[PDB]
């Protein structure tokens, strides 16, 4: 449901956190986030419940790391629990998902194969186990979900991050809204502007089949056949 | 003229000269910064010219650290060059100043027969000496700027750090403007919104008479008789 991510040098876990506030309104079963320190160190928390749930949790946790994805998560695919919520993990590839992988059976089946193991209900899960998949089959983050995306069928936004590479989000608008802000060696994604007002006012809104790979000093945005595309800054007026 | 400081946990050189490069529109003769890292590690480094040369002589110094003040000079008391240009130092002082210390000349001869030495021209290397010889005399950098305030004279803003503390800036506003920049777990300070609003748009105007004590995560507003003052927080979107 609400898909907040950040690319920082400082602790993003407090603007995420801030961000998954601004988008509970729409509603929402549970909540999660990741963030990654430059050691390749992960923590992840989630909770069945309230973001302020999710909130008194990382109190006791202070999240380190500059690199970090979170999720409010309204279920469709799995019943609302722990084990459901977003971020779903593949080993080091990590990910939040909104909408809907209507193609997921087929896919979990083939990654079953491949010798994956799904611990979630969810057709998210499919998408992390995945882009491992093709992360293994050699380039960068970016290529990899270059050749995921088209395997995927739906309407979704994903982000995604590999643990070992904290450098690099990598996000894809298929059918659900994400929109990147523009920050001062640090930059920001989410499903709608709101979540990301209190820190940025210029926004990159990514069009449908746009495929973006963002670090702290860049963004390129790409589509399907990894031609690269211009996409417009603006500047927000909303409070 | 212009003053920038920020408070923060990432680095924040890039943001001290893009606000200086905010207010260049309004003149100045040289300008410098002063950065902290954690450890209590100064970088300061000054031009005798634009905004730019200083980035310019940025970019092969890469400045570490996430507590710094910077400022564009519009010389009055010391002829325009890099030794005159601020940060001015004393020890591990480090000030900013907009406007002009009119009783610079006795406060000087009073800090010299104290024992320092001043290397500049200028009025506001005054600042600095006090601060660092109030500091001694024992307390808080706060308590150390709310002593020294009240023996200079004059219409000024200024922003001091000691960067053996760097969780610490203070401001003082006596006649010449400082609004505070809220950010989330960091801070800033400038001497006029637009440098800031690359990164916040949620100030607090110093009142006249205010001395603010900023860390990255609260700010703590006092006037001379260190008093506890609320200021409203305001968002301005210009
Ligand atoms: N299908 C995924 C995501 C659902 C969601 O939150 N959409 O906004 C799930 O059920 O977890
Ligand atoms: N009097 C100080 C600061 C002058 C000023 O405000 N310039 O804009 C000096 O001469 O350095
Ligand atoms: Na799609
Ligand atoms: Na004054």
């Amino acid at each position: 449901c609400g898909i907040v991510g950040a690319i920082a040098q400082r602790d993003v876990a407090e603007i995420l956190l801030e961000g998954l506030r601004r988008l509970e309104y729409r509603g929402y079963d549970s909540a999660g986030l990741a963030v990654v320190d430059a050691e390749g160190h992960m923590t992840r928390l989630r909770r069945l419940g309230k973001v302020q749930m999710l909130a008194q949790a990382a109190e006791e946790h202070p999240l380190h790391g500059g690199t970090g994805i979170a999720h409010t998560r309204w279920a469709t695919h799995g019943e609302p629990s722990e084990v459901n919520a977003h971020p779903h993990v593949s080993e080091h590839i990590v990910v939040v998902h909104n909408g809907i992988i209507e193609n997921h059976e087929p896919l979990r089946e083939e990654l079953k194969a491949r010798g994956y193991t799904f611990v979630s209900e969810t057709d998210t899960e499919v998408i992390a186990h995945l882009v491992n998949w093709e992360l293994k089959q050699g380039g960068t983050l970016r290529e990899a979900v270059l050749r995921a995306i088209p395997q995927l069928r739906g309407a979704y936004g994903t982000v995604i991050m590999d643990s070992r590479h904290p450098d690099t989000l990598l996000a894809a608008r298929s059918g659900s809204p994400l929109v990147i802000g523009l920050g001062m060696g640090e930059n920001f994604i989410a499903s709608d502007q709101l979540a990301l007002l209190p820190v940025t006012r210029r926004f990159i809104f990514l069009e449908e089949g746009d495929i973006a790979e963002i670090t702290r000093r860049s963004v390129n945005i790409f589509d399907k056949t990894g031609a690269e595309v211009k996409r417009q800054d603006i500047e927000s007026n909303l409070q």
